């Protein structure tokens, strides 16, 4: 899935 940190998607 995506995650949102700090300004920015990661996928995990």
């Amino acid at each position: 899935s995506w995650t949102w940190e700090n300004g920015k998607w990661t996928w995990k």
